[PDB]
């Protein structure tokens, strides 16, 4: 996954941390 302090969108949600912050982990 990503991890928190990554960027994301609400599309990548393969986040280490699993919801994605407004543009971060």
């Amino acid at each position: 996954c990503k991890g928190t302090g990554k960027s994301c969108s609400r599309i990548a949600y393969n986040c280490c941390t699993g919801s994605c912050r407004s543009g971060k982990c």
